[PDB]
């Protein structure tokens, strides 16, 4: 789909209220072409239209949109155009989408019963109605969350800096010969897959309306600190737990594959619903074909069955993610599946993968590009590499 | 929003502002102030920028300190004025120049004297730590805007400090059309920086 979007025969420019459609066809007039346009706020359609495309080869057609909606509710207006072929051809059926494009229209910024903290030598417990939160004071992570008496976590929520290596990360390197310049080889040499978290700080403070949990960890490999993560957890009286993450990366360590969180949820749900770029798997350097919208796919659709297993299924630019009873909000990238990154790393064939007990969620503030110029040398461009020393992302869990 | 909470070892002040022009919110800044028992006040700033407003020239803080000091000491890129798209010549080091050296006397006054990549800044008794860009002088941005000649500028009562988490590029391909490259433009919607004052 990325190849399709980059190779499409219609280019689009947005000037104020006017869409300019340029034809890249050299010989044919757009005689089986129809432009559909939609405006949505957060995946909620507000306006929709249709004009017959009448553009000469290598020509232009200016399209005046009607008086567009001016909503007062907060959110980002999105304009999406599509080229749909009404009729059938020898190689396509009726309704075939051949080109598309999305723009951001005017944004409206958002202008708008106490959790009880219990302290023990081993844990930090926060209770708010039927919701409970457990923070292990030895690991410094949220070990468990309760809704009623049902566990929500199989694995604690922990920082993740690695991914199951892609074929581009491996790049010709093998256990026998080894290419020291490959990304996976540099990560293994630096000890990113073997880095151990050391609890630097863990303190809980009860504010006037919320419980504040401040944690700090250092990931070190053989007397060398690679990453430091300082986190804040704020559980308010509305049941929302906002997580603020600040991560420092040593300049002399190789750039990490991701700065995010990973956990194994105890629940398997049939549908994955999210507001963001989709509906297909997309990555920071392969997301032009993805459109911002509200997407609803089964959990199986969120996993890409690559024959050689690796990190897959990531969705970038996601503002809201819903999986069963859990909602995650912010600006993040995520992948969700029944396989863990460790299992994908250790398995060489996709038919040898087994679904695990729950669902593995990988929510990331920042993700490295996947490359693709070649698969024998590193090919991720520098602007897609997590080369900044310090990173920050926020997240809401409710 | 404006709320103060006393933690176990510190005082936490949480504020939120919205900058609006004719019923349109342009920027939202949410801040946290944490004053610990060591006298340090750590400031965390999170700023949202509306995607349909033009990209801001800077995301930072400004104040007028009451003290004029002879020397400006900082650890960062220097010792000359440098900007995000004009800092290759600047070297990271410890620099110590007089306050007059921190102001560039452009004949047509404008924003000037910025130092990027600064981890520590010392001016008199005040130390600022983090990762920021700053300019320091006796002239305010309003005075530089309203004055057309550098000989019509007058030193103000104290010192105007402009500490910035993020600063837009200055351009230079031409001076009749916009020439700042997109990667030097504050085009992200959300920005975050931290700062320590002690």
């Amino acid at each position: 789909t990325e190849a399709k979007h980059q190779q499409q025969f219609f280019q689009f420019r947005l000037s104020g209220q006017t869409i300019e459609v340029t034809s890249e066809y050299l010989f044919r007039h757009s005689d089986n072409e129809l432009l559909h346009w939609m405006v949505a706020l957060d995946g909620k359609p507000l306006a929709s239209g249709e004009v017959p495309l009448d553009v000469a080869p290598q020509g232009k057609q200016l399209i005046e949109l009607p008086e567009l909606p001016q909503p007062e509710s907060a959110g980002q207006l999105w304009l999406t155009v599509r080229v749909v072929q009404p009729n059938a051809t020898a190689w396509s059926e009726a309704g075939h989408i051949s080109a598309w494009q999305q723009w951001r229209l005017a944004e409206n910024l958002s202008v708008t019963a106490i959790p009880h903290l219990t302290t023990s030598e081993m844990d930090f417990c926060i209770e708010l109605g039927n919701k409970r939160w457990q923070f292990n004071r030895q690991s410094g992570f949220l070990s468990q969350m309760w809704i009623g008496d049902k566990k929500q976590l199989l694995t604690p929520l922990r920082d993740q800096f690695t991914r199951a290596p892609l074929d581009n990360d491996i790049g010709v390197s093998e256990a026998t010969r080894i290419d020291p310049n490959a990304w996976v080889e540099r990560w293994k040499a630096a000890g990113h897959y073997q880095a151990e978290a050391a609890l630097l700080q863990c303190t809980a403070d009860t504010l006037a309306d919320a419980v504040l949990i401040t944690t700090a960890h250092a990931w070190q490999h053989q007397g060398k600190t690679l990453f430091i993560s300082r986190k804040t957890y704020r559980i308010d009286g509305s049941g929302q737990m906002a997580i603020t993450v600040d991560v420092e990366v040593a300049s002399d360590t190789p750039h990490p594959a991701r700065i995010g969180l990973n956990c194994q949820l105890a629940q398997v749900a049939e549908r994955v619903n999210w507001l963001g770029l989709g509906p297909q798997e997309n990555y920071p350097d392969r997301l032009t074909a993805a459109c911002f919208d509200r997407w609803d796919l089964p959990l199986s659709d969120m996993y890409t069955p690559y024959v050689f297993p690796s990190e897959n299924g990531l969705r970038c630019g996601t503002r809201e993610l819903n999986y069963g009873p859990h909602q995650w909000r912010g600006d993040f990238q995520f992948n969700i599946s029944r396989y863990s990154q460790q299992q994908l790393m250790e398995t060489s064939h996709r038919h040898l993968l087994h679904a695990e007990e729950g669902t593995w969620l990988n929510i990331d503030g920042f993700h490295m590009g996947i490359g693709g110029d070649d698969s024998w040398s590193p090919s991720v461009s520098a602007e897609f590499q997590l080369s900044a020393g310090r990173y920050h992302y926020q997240l809401v869990w409710c």
